[PDB]
């Protein structure tokens, strides 16, 4: 499978395709859907606020995008079931609405003609991967499957190498985190969510999120043994997640670390640094997660003993590059 | 004089009148609101403020109503206005904050619902338009469906008003230099037609057009025609700065540009001055619709030729606000 | 009435604030001198017109040496070394120091050199007497000459330890402030002293940021030192963080008996807040509590005889912190 | 002369250093003089919030940068005349501290064994460049030499089209602008300048900027005939100058915008946008100033017309692109 349907080309549909070039994939996007007109799908495509102009030309006639010289055409269908990915033969829908977090929904694009869909969200019970945690667990009869989100990619490989060392026993995670779509921009009615009615850029907003609640789906033997939350912060993009752990081994700081740069060796999904970054380091990282030896802290009393780990992402185009290594691997099986 | 009052649209303008009205004790009363949400999540919006801080009042509500201060409003959920029942608490005038119906026509819908009068918070079209305490007197007792322009036409009319009226100005071009809003992104994604809008709102500075200079003949008619003027869309919360270059019918000094801002700005409740070195902050929660800026007043000549830039702040939220209610509190007496 | 003599030194973010949350309590303490490295004009200037909370609540103009706050004047020195500062010329008893350079008790001795009396340091000052207005302002005595009211951190993180540690005992814990910026940071890139993150343009980033609130929390509740460690994120907001705490407690607990600890804790007292309403930082902005316990945010994660609990508390750390500095000078003038 | 030295490691300062590597000139950085270690120095140079990590190698010792493998010397005086500048041989020096802005003042790097100064900011009536307006005006005799503000860059390539083509008359600039290091995070002291001390993030801030009022430097004809000032706003850089003229001529915007695109073509400095971009979207510009012919507006009364004209400009790296072009050629003189 090589055709490529984006269904919703927003932040991640639109850096989907930015990376997808980068990469120079043999996958092509034939299709996007999205609710808009070309012009403004051009537009949004060459000119973005965090990463900056596109890399190659872009340009759009009436049904189109030519995007380095290529077509892509534009459909508005604000029901996927209606989307006609026959036309071009869309094979595999990477699904980034939000609309379609469910395989039952997701179902929509497989009766409208697509053979698999890859949702870039969490997506209940069914199969979600973390790129170089479980992708080993897709199989050639998989049609609809699930990235999780941004905070499970930056969580899953720390979680991993820490279980696999050590043991995790128990643990909660906070991610701070840049702000989305899903939140306001002034306050302002957002769904039955009270918290995302609230102005984002003005605010540190906390935030539910189901990346520790079902990192089971991802690291079967972590299943229910971690709880946490967001708290959204006015910074565009660029986030970090920090774990408190109670491990199966009492640890130093430097054990904790070298067993967590061992897992980061060769490993294109997950870095390490030891150097004193900030958040607008991380942007543009080509990592889901990246490990900070520098945030490491080790509280002991005795017999008790807490772990605090840390690592940043690019919840943008760190996630993205994570997506991008699912979907190679998703379209081969 | 009528005194039951409807607001349709209980967002930052909308929250912010009812604020305003019970901050100044007025003898309207808001019977009830129409929005497309809960009452829980109004009662907590207007609990909760970003910009202003807490409510003032207490705040409870019920499956169908707000009680603010002990008294109840309704609350309602008509995403068309037609369908708003205005008459069970006996609204009389709505304050039309949705921003969906800018004209007579659309907004004639709530006379429609049984209501008297409406008051529309932006611009629309060329209906009766009033900036208070610059063309107030203009409303009367059959003006049924009247605008109070945007914050931006609230700023610059004053200003503009005694420019015309000390020196005359001959032409002129605004630059607002702005607070994000509602209409903008908070990240880059389609907003509608406009490129621009699309782009997210905290991260940027953002051209955008705005009718303030160019509708400016339904408040000053004298400058119809004769302005013309945008906005810079910036990253601050509310608190917004008008610009404007004229050609005057004088040749002028700062001093004496100053001096006639200062005169019209006295017993005056609706434009303000100052001469100290403020920034928008500063401005936020003002009871002014525009603050003339003395320090920032420019005159630039070569010979006859001259160009005068006049500066004056504004709470595009707030102080905007303001406006309206005088505006509200008139036409309820009318 | 005790009238005490205060004089300020360091005018700044939370100077400023001290005067003003002074006269908003109708303080019997009298503020006669203030000390900075500027001139009258310039702190009139600050005073009247501040950007997270507005307008000085009161009339404020300068004369070549003095401020004039809604008629009453207050002498003006600009002197670097605290040594070198008059304050015997307008009689200044109590020092509030908020320079950021004085914070030991070495160091602010100088105060006490120049002719004060005592000494409230708006920081921690090492192994000094080390105040949370609520928690141990009962260990001060008539004897002490120079406390420490440690930092707003501290004054989140001590209330709600102290409810925790009173109802349930904790074992460890570690905490994380996700927190406003502050002066100590940069606008742009570029050189703050030593520490390499704090050079980083604070309104642009999420920047890790040390702290000792949770490491020196043993001064104001002795039975909790060496429990506890934490540090800071710091990120773009002007002011209003929160701080959360995950700790293993001497029993096993349910989320509602936790909130009903705190709330109890909370009952009467001037000094900590609860709130059970979904709020946000900016609703925190010119908080009267030290602390505000938030019940939306308690999180009780277990596997088998295993708990963690995560308990969060926001504070105003400019305003919030600043109302329990004057409760704690408050008391400590009438010693 | 091939080998300089930078007197503040600054926003400019480090910018300059990345563009010459960029850019693979034959200059030669031997010396940099701030008020801080190296290892500090070098960390800033590593990481950067605006424009990302450094595209080479950086390492130090205890008295200098190694960068791209080649050895940077580092002093710490905060007194120019004590810099020891004849130790690498610096001969021109880039003056980025904004503490020796006049002749005066830059006269102690040549007493401190400099040949040449190019101060990165206005320094009084002294030779003042703005690149592709009046390079030309570079002698060989010239030793202290300005490149004046970013709004300098920005304004002027922009009014001497205008003025070449139509005739400007008179004119009145405001720059809404990126807040910059001069001003202040957290309200406080701020030198004299009171709306400086405001926190910089938060607010709307006007500013005095000479851009306008000094033009006769760079364009003689337009001496006296401009005024204009400053807005800084929120935004960590990329800018934009309207000017307001009264011109010689009667103008459409057509023939506006139509002079305006014939005077950047073939122009490094100064380019071309008739696309509907925002402030992000000049962050990285290699331009001084790029006009944006969307924004032009004709305001017409009877025989009476106004004309805005408006134009982008990085304040940081588009300014420094500039400064560079400009060392350059000061530098072969
Ligand atoms: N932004 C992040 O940090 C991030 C990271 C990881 C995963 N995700 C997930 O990826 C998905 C997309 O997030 P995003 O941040 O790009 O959101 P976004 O809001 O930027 O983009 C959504 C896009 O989908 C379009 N859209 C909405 N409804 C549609 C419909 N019915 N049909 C077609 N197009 C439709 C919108 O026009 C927009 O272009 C979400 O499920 C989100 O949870 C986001
Ligand atoms: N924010 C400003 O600076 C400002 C200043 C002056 C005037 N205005 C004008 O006031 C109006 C409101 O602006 P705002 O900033 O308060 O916008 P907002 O988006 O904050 O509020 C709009 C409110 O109306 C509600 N709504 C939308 N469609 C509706 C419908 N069909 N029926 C009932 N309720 C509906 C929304 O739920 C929201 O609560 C606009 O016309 C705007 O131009 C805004
Ligand atoms: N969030 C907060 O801002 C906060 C909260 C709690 C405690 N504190 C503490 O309070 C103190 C002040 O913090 P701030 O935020 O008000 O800092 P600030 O930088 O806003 O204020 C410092 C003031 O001290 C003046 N100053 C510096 N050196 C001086 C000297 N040698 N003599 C006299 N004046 C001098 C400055 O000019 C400035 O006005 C620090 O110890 C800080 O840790 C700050
Ligand atoms: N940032 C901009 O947008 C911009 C654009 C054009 C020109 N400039 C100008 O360039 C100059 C530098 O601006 P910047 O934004 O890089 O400022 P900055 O504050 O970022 O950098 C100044 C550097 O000089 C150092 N320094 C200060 N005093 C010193 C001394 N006495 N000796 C040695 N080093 C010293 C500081 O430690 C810092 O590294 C100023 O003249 C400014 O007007 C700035
Ligand atoms: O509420 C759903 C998400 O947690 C919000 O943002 P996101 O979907 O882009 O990650
Ligand atoms: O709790 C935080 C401190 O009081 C922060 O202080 P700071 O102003 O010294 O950064
Ligand atoms: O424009 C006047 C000041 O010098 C401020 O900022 P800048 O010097 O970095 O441009």
């Amino acid at each position: 499978m090589s055709k490529v349907g984006i269904n919703g080309f927003g932040r991640i549909g639109r850096l989907v395709l930015r990376r997808l070039l980068e990469v120079k994939s043999n996958i092509d996007v034939v299709a996007i859907n999205d609710l808009t007109s070309p012009k403004i799908l051009a537009y949004l495509l060459k000119h973005d606020s965090n990463y900056g102009p596109f890399p190659w030309s872009v340009d759009f006639t009436e049904d189109s995008l030519i995007v380095d010289g290529k077509s892509i055409a534009v459909y508005a269908e604000k029901e996927a079931k209606n989307i006609p990915w026959k036309a071009k033969g869309a094979e595999i829908i990477v699904e980034c609405t939000g609309f379609y977090t469910s395989a039952e929904k997701s179902q929509a694009h497989l009766d409208a003609g697509a053979k698999k869909v890859l949702i870039s969200a969490p997506a209940g019970e069914m199969k979600t991967i973390v790129y170089n945690v479980n992708d080993d667990t897709l199989d050639g009869n998989d049609t609809i499957v699930s990235v999780a989100s941004a905070t499970t990619n930056c969580l899953a490989p720390m979680a991993k190498a820490l279980h696999d060392s050590f043991g995790i026993e128990v643990g909660t995670m906070t991610t701070i985190a840049a702000y989305t779509g899903t939140q306001s921009l002034v306050d302002g009615p957002r769904g039955k969510d009270l918290r995302a009615s609230r102005a984002a850029a003005e605010n540190i907003i906390p935030h539910t999120t189901g990346a520790a609640k079902a990192i089971g789906l991802v690291i079967p033997e972590l299943s229910g043994k971690l709880k946490g939350h967001a708290q959204r912060v006015p910074v565009k993009t660029g986030s970090v997640t920090e774990l408190v752990s109670i491990l199966g081994k009492k640890v130093t700081a430097e054990e904790v670390n070298n067993a967590l740069k061992q897992a980061t060796t060769n490993n294109e999904s997950f870095g390490y640094t030891d150097e004193e970054i900030v958040s607008s380091d991380i942007i543009g990282s080509h990592f889901g997660s990246v490990f900070d030896a520098t945030q490491t802290e080790i509280t002991a009393v005795g017999d008790l003993q807490l772990v605090k780990t840390v690592a940043w992402y690019d919840n943008e185009y760190g996630f993205v590059t994570q997506l991008i290594r699912t979907l190679e691997k998703f379209a081969k099986l």
